[PDB]
């Protein structure tokens, strides 16, 4: 399902050393860059999982020149808040707004303003991925710390 | 739960004689102005389910100088584009995306215009309401046509 959201199939996703693979790429046992938000480290982490599904949707968050293409409801690490935030939170989820000025913490793990946020709708349904990472359930996505999909959700 | 979205206790729900009740004081049986949307007809019909939750994150939309103020997910009928649609839709729920300079319809079969439409996050959790509506499944809020949830 899409209760996590998901991203387009052209996102890059940061692997371990800092290499750069699209998401429909992806396979289970690659090994991510990913985040420890206590820690305030980087770690390692296998995927775990991979699905591809379809949707008609989207959101583009612009962070300088930059962006990354998703379902209106995925969640995205604020550095500066502290908090994790979507564009589109689903009520008592106990996710933030994620608006215009907000934060984004880059794979190197500096602050990234957002400068633009829209959402649009496609002609046709188009190919969408979400991945499971295991212990820190996060990944980079176009540099950006994005929330993996949970089980426990 | 809050699937289908959530009306603030302060929203004024159209009686089937066009008098108008607080949502927070509905109650089962009460017969409310509702509409099918094939027809193009107003029809009277009975709630038959009215909840209570809690939630701080709520939108206002905007039309004219009246707005409603709902959970972002709450769902409305633009009666210009003739779609069901909501602030913030689930991808794939095959609800279409609603904006300022879209249309509701009013109580009277009128298309007024969304002037604007924000989002915020109250200090404290606040009570909001959904309510059941057999047959159309939908009512009026603050004089707008409104998705009961199903
Ligand atoms: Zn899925
Ligand atoms: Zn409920």
């Amino acid at each position: 399902n899409l209760r996590g959201g998901a991203f387009v199939s052209n996102t890059q996703i940061t692997m371990a050393d800092k290499q750069k693979k699209f998401i429909n790429e992806i396979q289970e046992g690659d090994l991510v860059r990913s985040y420890s938000i206590t820690d305030e480290t980087f770690q390692q982490n296998a995927v775990t999982s991979i699905v591809k599904h379809e949707a008609d949707q989207l959101c583009q968050i612009n962070f300088g020149k930059q962006h990354v293409v998703c379902t209106v409801n995925h969640r995205f690490y604020d550095p500066e808040s502290k908090l994790w935030k979507s564009v589109c939170p689903h009520p008592g989820s106990g996710i933030s707004f994620l608006k215009k000025y907000d934060y984004l913490l880059s794979e190197e793990g500096e602050k990234l303003q957002i400068t633009e946020i829209k959402t649009f709708t496609t002609k046709q349904p188009v190919f969408i991925y979400h991945i499971q990472v295991e212990n820190n359930h996060n990944f980079f996505a176009n540099g950006v710390l994005a929330h993996a999909m949970q089980v426990s959700i």
